């Protein structure tokens, strides 16, 4: 109904539907109009894409709160009537004072939700903090975004399966939970029975599911994963990749034939439109001009 | 030789060589990226790209001095001893002391050339400024690049076929030139005769040539255009637009069958090693961690 | 009541009370906090400021939307229950499509209001455009506060005493609140009698006065605007002009005798406390940290 | 000579004499350009007053490197033929990978030199990493200055004073020494002897002395920090603080009398003179406008 709504639009999704809630990861203006011109009813902005395409600079904590606010900023409001956005946040950039910021500035800006990880601050696409470390960005998160009187969904993460184990994270998603977190991520599951495990063991509390495409974890399709359980299913690098492979298929025809042979219907004025230019127009025409 | 250096390279190209510089046009990290994967001597930083991508929005005068210095720096110097690049910098973003202010700006961050248009401010991808308007505008950038003491590439960009012909074009390039712009571009030929014509009429002073792909200019060849006299060749959506139609047929996909299904080799961890894992890597190795 | 109800709240003071609103005109984040510090119930963040401490340059049409959205979405939101914030938007940084966007990003960074002007885009601290074109801005400017459903004070500015007269002022605000703005600002009175004209000339229509400390207006004091009908009165370098005055007293003393001698109550930490410094710590201090 | 030859004028002041560069600590476009109008011959950008004024925020790592640079980025090039730059650098801002990242930014950016903490991630204007740690730093940030081929004087910092003692610092800047970087800074002496014994202890390798006005530290003036034989003194806030009492006995003023009350000379024109008017009249008029 009303603009900039984002975090309410997906409380609601979460807490009125049981819908698996799929969430294309974008990471720029091009991909985020692309998902919305589809119509999916949630965005995912991923962390990764917004440091390969924002600095060019690869996932090892390079991109911080500015960079990240900054795309998410961006993304959430190319519509204020548009989609939620569930953006990452990290570890929170810094202490929590930096992970409370960070939730301010992401609340403000329209964001509906966004992960917040264990790993240590020098993170990467792999260590985590200790239970009681990760605990105080859960909780400094929560209590901002109650302060603020936000609808906004905290979705804790753990990384711990990797060095730490299935058990250690099960609890580390239940501490999380008690401390106000509203949805669980367990970070790169190791099989299908082990992701339907891991929603069996927090129900009724929602599990998102994160999907990397062409990455170390198993393949789970959206009806693989709704009949899971899960409440959430992002695509980490669902834009990412497939942008590079068709940058990189054109630029070696056109170092190699000299033309680009980019599919004819892909005129500028199509991406200006995809990009908003009717909205721009009407605002123009509106205006008097 | 030296770290940005990158104005110093672009002009060595030009001056230097008789070779056509071929610039695929990039618009962000991704891109950019690319682009050097595969060797190009140098890249070209389009505007309605860079719009799109860091903005979501139409090529309308949307995008200001901030977001195309940011996106221009962060692309010029992703590698310090990389390509030089040349960036749109549409009208200078106001008056002559905002055209100074982005020659400056550009300068410093390492952009080795930039075009500069007859457009009035409130531009599009369109009706030009008068003749001595424009000039206000050459000279402006002209004094700072010398003022500066830098080889920076200054490319005059007409936007007058459409609404006042070729032989105005022609004269606004000429006039361009003495005021001391280093190559011109006559925005939009009609025909490939007239392209020629353009280079025959301006020669030995260099031309580039802007292809947009799946505009409304005819499709020329790098081989067409070397052998047109061209001197730079610039590829507007040369990466935008594949991007565009991959995103959108993998996101379609994931909407109606619930997988993203991207070519397998294209992993998270190849993303990142094209965008700089290598360096990254050699940095915490190489300081002792 | 709410967090980032800016606007709101002006509106409220506004018509629901018949109180002079006193703006100190604030430029960072160490002026915004002294206001606040001190109680007033609104702070105006001049362009001329902004443009002085973010960018070290004159009023000159050198700071843009980028520039001036980031230091007012900085400010405002210091404190997300603080007082309102008026912000400058110049003429609103391009065409229609940038006066909607301008507004759409103050209203979305809990901006209460701003002024729009009728100078050239090339303006300064002097020629204004057309009646008509001045009113696409208001246009674009109303639309897009209403698009959002914001209680948007929108003030509609005119420099064109200067060079066009009072009547002209007086039929240009008049026009103004016909398309919707909701305040008046006469820019540059030349006399105490002609403020109290032009209130009167709109009455019952609210005015803003503009205190340019130390310029080229008469002194008015908040006395003496109150008993003129003024509802709100802004005052442009109340904070840069005597920041200026003190930081250059200091730098000649430590120039010419080796010593700062800032009287010694101003210290690190009275400052950090002046920003912010207890919500910090209880940030910190209640996460378990 | 040159323009944006900062580093190489720091270098030479050190190098090539033996006066003591006395740097007035600034934090924005005002700070910044009235010590270049006083003919101060090297700056200083603190991180407190960065912190305060851009963001408003106490010292708390909350700026970060996109904050810093940006500010350092403005300063630094205020005057391409200006005075040399120092600026803060805190920790780096994370691993080792972004202390590359902000070195080579900072050097980017025209900066002249910068400061580099021992303090944890989560640092303040107090705990220490170990020594193995600090030099990861160090080594990093040394490592990209020469890769850089640049005349960076990179400043290591030790805090570890208060919590480790002085032994411990005097070791800590004498590893630094030898990973290359250029300058030490031992924070907070206790005392007047402590401080020339710092410098004996490390001759004749040149040691900053960081002056912090009303702080916890002794009041040493300009000629007693060159008889200890320092080589740079910076004065972290000698701009911010007497800004601060300033702005607030102006608001006092304000709240009370209904009147501003600063010094008349202190008019917009002198500001912006201050701030580049000339400059900026200088292109326009230059330019044919
Ligand atoms: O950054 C990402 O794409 C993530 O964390 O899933
Ligand atoms: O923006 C662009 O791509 C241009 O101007 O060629
Ligand atoms: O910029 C300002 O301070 C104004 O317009 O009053
Ligand atoms: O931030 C500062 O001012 C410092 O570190 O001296
Ligand atoms: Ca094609
Ligand atoms: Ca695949
Ligand atoms: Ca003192
Ligand atoms: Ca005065
Ligand atoms: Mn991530
Ligand atoms: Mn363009
Ligand atoms: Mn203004
Ligand atoms: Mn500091």
């Amino acid at each position: 109904d009303e603009p900039f709504s984002g975090a309410k639009k997906l409380r609601h999704l979460l807490e009125n539907t049981d819908e698996l809630i799929v969430c294309p990861g974008v990471y720029d203006g091009l991909s985020a109009r692309t998902a919305m011109e589809l119509g999916f009813k949630s965005l995912y902005m991923t962390g990764a894409g917004t440091t390969a395409s924002r600095l060019g600079q690869p996932d090892l904590a390079i991109a911080q709160l500015h960079d990240m606010r900054d795309n998410a900023d961006m993304i959430a409001n190319l519509d204020p009537f548009g989609p939620p956005l569930i953006a990452d946040m990290d570890t929170g950039y810094g202490g929590p004072i930096m992970v409370a910021r960070t939730v301010e500035h992401y609340i403000r800006s329209g964001v509906a939700g966004a992960h917040l990880e264990d790993q240590i601050l020098t993170k990467r696409c792999k260590k985590v903090v200790s239970r009681d470390e990760y605990l105080v960005r859960i909780r400094a998160a929560v209590a901002t975004k109650r302060r603020l009187r936000s609808d906004f969904v905290l979705i804790a993460r753990t990384d711990a399966l990797q060095s730490l184990g299935y058990e250690e994270c099960i609890e580390r998603l239940r501490a999380a939970r008690d401390e106000g977190a509203d949805v669980g991520l367990l970070e790169g599951f190791r099989s299908k029975e082990q992701a339907a495990a891991a929603v069996a063991a927090l129900a009724p509390w929602p599990l998102l599911l994160n999907s990397v495409e062409n990455g170390h974890s198993p393949l789970i399709t959206v009806e693989e994963a709704k009949a899971m359980g899960f409440r959430i299913m992002i695509f980490s690098f669902a834009t990412l990749a497939p942008a590079y492979a068709a940058i990189r298929e054109t630029l070696v025809r056109l170092r190699d034939h000299g033309v680009v042979g980019t599919p004819d219907g892909i005129t500028p004025v199509r991406l200006f439109e995809v990009c908003g230019l009717q909205d721009a127009m009407e605002v123009d025409n509106g205006a008097g001009g």
